[PDB]
């Protein structure tokens, strides 16, 4: 409707997006800063891990990574196995729980979103989805 | 973009809206709740308004809306007028500088809105605010 400014449109549907995500979230008690470590394990522990690769893909320091690496294995979340290609070096991964965890707040998002997309045509889909960046970069 | 998921393009537009809004607000520092007396004010003084009036508008409760326009009339943002057809009652209204204060706030949106607005066709417009309320409903 013409009746509402984007600005309502746009703050009602992140607000409501926000409250679902979150009431999906206070199920996991996991730190923030964690969740996207377990993320970058899930999108690249291919690429056999170390904790140094961590901190610079994290941009964070050396002993903030190691605290959470600790925290994260403590919870069983995460795990380090021997180097395949040199058995001298360990490399870091997710344990199954791990791999779960990440796969369900990822489903929180490909859910909504899918949920999203499904109310257009692929056209208007991609219609949206430009004018939003075009709108966005108008904000910028 | 394709790139990027909806929550992802809603919560940057909402978010930098909200920032610039802000950063326009911090020099105000008037309530969020005088805020909303004022443009009621604004929208409908010219009915004559009463403290009752303005209670049952506000859905507040009699002796805090008299906390918010005592407040406001010690800034001198509002004032009462004897009734023009019954000199037996008194009128709320806003003064000058409660005019030109819901004028500034209101036209942060406007520009904002007409910011916004620029970027597409009137078609393509209307088109997004149709999709976008689809949305948010398939949201609720
Ligand atoms: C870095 C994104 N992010 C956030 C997050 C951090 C800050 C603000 C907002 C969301 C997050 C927040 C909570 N509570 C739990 C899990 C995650 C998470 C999990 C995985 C991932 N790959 C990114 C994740
Ligand atoms: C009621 C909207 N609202 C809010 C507001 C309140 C809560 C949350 C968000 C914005 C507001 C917040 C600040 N700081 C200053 C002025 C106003 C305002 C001013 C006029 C109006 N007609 C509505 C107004
Ligand atoms: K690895
Ligand atoms: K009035």
């Amino acid at each position: 409707s013409n009746e509402f400014t984007y600005s309502y449109l746009f703050r009602m549907i992140s607000h409501e997006m926000k409250q679902k995500a979150d009431q999906k979230l206070e199920q996991f008690d996991i730190t923030n800063e964690q969740g996207h470590t377990l993320g970058y394990l899930y999108a690249h522990q291919q690429d056999g891990l170390t904790q140094n690769d961590i901190a610079k893909a994290l941009q964070r320091t050396g002993p903030t990574v190691s605290n959470l690496l600790r925290n994260l294995e403590r919870k069983k979340l995460i795990y380090r196995y021997v180097d395949a290609q040199d058995t001298r070096r360990k490399n870091i991964g997710l344990t199954t729980s791990g791999i779960k965890l990440v796969e369900a707040f990822t489903s929180i998002f490909d859910e909504m979103e899918q949920t999203l997309v499904s109310q257009l045509s692929e056209e208007e889909n991609e219609q949206m989805k430009a004018n939003l960046t075009k709108m966005l970069s108008s904000l910028q």
